[PDB]
């Protein structure tokens, strides 16, 4: 038994088994990402210019996704085995999916009530406080159905589109755009004062591409035995980037839910996570647990920095493993995948159960190495910090070109009406 009632009052989107073109499902996506960036520019209905967390917001925060909230919960449940299941079977499959949906509208209105209780805005009028949370956690709405649309209309995905969107844009509009950056150093040369703090953060951005690109780059490749044939031949390459890439999300994700958790129950409540004041957290977990990118890197705090990154580490490590107990690579699937092609490993074993057991022992190290890997980049990333966000930039990185791919699959799948599956 289970949550099924409600469950199935909860909408979806009709998926046509009909003829979807690659022009049409891009068109489709380009739809999507404008009434993004539309959404974007339009501020809250609110009687008053306020606070401008523009910053906060813009560079992951608010656009947060309370979809990526509830994952992590899953995850977290699912993962841990307090909850044990053998998604397997479509039920669940189906159940582990369609559950956390849900809780992505509970956690929708709860971020909303959360944000505004955090003292988001400053003028908590009971009256317009409540409107406020309505427009907000129901634009966020917007977004899980958006991304449902781009999800089964469109190329790539909802979530990673609009995360490469905020950082790519972030970064257009920050270094070229109005109050841009490029242009205050340029002015400030004019000036005559050369002010090395307007260059500067741009500069940081290009160095964590750089260096965000040559990690994109690496990929364990696996030897593999002819297909009923003889000699050398395979060679296949796996993602050891992207492979812990939706995993990295979760992880700055959660310490997401910390630091907006603890200033919520702080000015709303007992210090319990840490003393804030000023905005941030300038003590308690959350300190402890607060990435420090933005323009230059903080060394007045040497201590500080080793605590996040080994909080990152082992946080990153965590939600990997929680990926592997559920979807993740499942050796099952690779099992026949490889026997099809009757292509075993290059070391030996053509047999299925045997390929299948090599597989499902390569796997944990793989991703668990995969993400601390990932993970620490991403924190040294933000060490050095760039514009959007060093850890947005690798993500979006990594979801551009997962991109790419995606359209030259379709560009080929584009001719050949059958191979959907090699």
């Amino acid at each position: 038994k289970k949550l099924i009632p409600i469950l199935e009052k909860i909408p979806e989107v009709e998926l046509p088994v009909k003829e979807i073109t690659f022009k049409e499902k891009l068109k489709w996506t380009g739809i999507v990402l404008v009434l993004y960036f539309i959404m974007g520019c339009i501020d809250v209905y609110t009687a008053g210019a306020q606070i401008p967390a523009i910053f906060g917001g813009t560079l992951i925060t608010l656009g947060i996704g309370p979809i990526v909230t509830a994952g992590i919960i899953m995850q977290l449940l699912v993962g841990s085995g307090i909850i044990q299941m053998d998604l397997s079977i479509p039920e669940n499959r189906a159940l582990f999916q369609g559950c956390q949906k849900l809780l992505s509208i509970i956690m929708c209105f709860v971020e909303a009530v959360l944000f505004v209780g955090a003292g988001a805005f400053g003028i908590l009028t009971p009256l317009l406080a409540f409107l406020v949370i309505i427009q907000i956690a129901f634009g966020s709405i917007i977004l899980i159905y958006l991304d449902e649309i781009v999800s089964k209309y469109g190329i790539g995905s909802g979530i990673g589109l609009f995360i490469a969107a905020g950082v790519s844009q972030t970064i257009f509009v920050g270094a070229l755009g109005p109050e841009g950056y490029l242009w205050k150093f340029l002015n400030s040369l004019i000036q005559g004062v050369p002010n090395i703090e307007y260059i500067a953060p741009i500069i940081g951005t290009i160095i964590v591409f750089l260096m965000v690109v040559y990690a994109e780059c690496m990929r364990v490749e696996i030897p593999l035995a002819h297909g009923r044939i003889k000699g050398a031949v395979g060679k296949y390459p796996i993602k050891f980037v992207y492979v812990s890439n939706i995993p990295v999300i979760l992880a700055a994700a959660l310490f997401a839910n910390i630091q907006l958790w603890g200033l919520a129950l702080y000015r709303m409540g007992i210090p319990i996570l840490g003393h804030y004041e000023g905005g941030r957290a300038v003590d308690g977990i959350a300190y402890y647990l607060s990435t420090p990118y933005g323009l230059s890197s903080v060394i007045s705090d040497p201590i500080h920095a080793i605590v996040y990154m080994i909080a990152m580490i082992i946080t990153c490590v965590m939600f990997g493993i929680f990926w592997v107990e559920t979807t993740g690579l499942d050796p099952k699937s690779m099992a026949k995948r490889i026997g099809s092609l009757g292509m075993a490993i290059k070391g030996f074993r053509k047999s299925e159960k045997a390929i299948e057991h090599r597989l499902k022992r390569y796997i944990p190290p793989l991703t668990v190495m995969s993400s601390a890997f990932v993970g620490f980049l991403a924190t040294i990333a933000n060490f050095i910090g760039a514009l959007g966000g060093g850890t947005g930039v690798l993500l979006t990185v990594s979801i551009v070109y997962r991109m790419y791919e995606q359209l030259l699959r379709e560009k080929v799948s584009e001719l050949h009406p059958a191979i959907a599956k090699l």
